């Protein structure tokens, strides 16, 4: 009924994000499932509002990290099971390097026996034909590992890393993620050591969907403590 309890077996998941990019609006609706005992996300999501103005694998980290498989030994450093079910907000910043930067804000939270994560986001100063607007972005989305830290100031946790993105060129774009968690309610949560979060993201297409959307599976462990 709280906390870690909340997801010894499989919980069904609603996402939804409002956008505007350079005044791009759109509207991004994701369904499915996640395991976190084997650390196993599984989602379908739509854009509701016609083609997106941005490639799919720069909305990847901002589309639930409390599906994260932490091992029995690391279970005193799992913060965003902790805060369950009220919930934590997660806002990002995120620099596209030589291009634009989105800044997101999110509360992800039970509703119901569902975890919801719902998001605003809103992105500035992107070049029209850079790589993101201009859609040169690789349709996948590598390994990374985010290394979380304690924010004992504010009773939560920050991270910061940098994705690569792949560009059909051969090229790589960077996207630098600045990260900050806070629960909502005021009960006690736990406060990590710094540890890390292994991560494999793998993208699909439903070839029978005719909206603009992404087919995701991720697999994501913590790890660094011993
Ligand atoms: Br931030
Ligand atoms: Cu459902
Ligand atoms: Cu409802």
């Amino acid at each position: 009924r709280k906390g870690e309890e909340l997801f010894t077996g499989v919980v069904p998941i609603l996402i939804e994000l409002d956008g505007d990019v350079n005044g791009h609006k759109f509207f991004v609706r994701g369904e499915g499932e996640g395991d976190a005992t084997i650390g196993k996300l599984s989602l379908k999501f739509i854009a509701t509002t016609g083609k997106l103005p941005v490639p799919w694998p720069t909305l990847v980290t901002t589309l639930v990290q409390a599906f994260s498989r932490y091992p029995d030994h690391m279970k005193r450093h799992d913060f965003f099971k902790s805060a369950m079910p009220e919930g934590y907000v997660q806002e990002r910043t995120i620099y596209f390097k030589d291009d634009g930067t989105y800044k997101t804000r999110a509360e992800v939270k039970f509703h119901g026996d569902h975890l919801v994560n719902r998001i605003e986001l809103k992105g500035i100063d992107f070049k029209e034909d850079g790589n993101i607007l201009g859609h040169k972005l690789e349709y996948n989305f590598n390994s990374h590992k985010v290394y979380i830290t304690a924010d004992k100031q504010n009773n939560g946790i920050k991270a910061n890393f940098t994705i690569r993105h792949n560009v059909e060129d051969g090229s790589v774009q960077l996207a630098d993620h600045y990260q900050q968690n806070t629960p909502i309610g005021d009960g006690p949560v736990d406060l990590p050591d710094d540890h890390y979060l292994s991560t494999q993201t793998i993208l699909s297409k439903d070839l029978n969907e005719k909206r603009d959307h992404m087919v995701l599976l991720e697999y994501v462990t913590a790890a660094g403590i011993t």
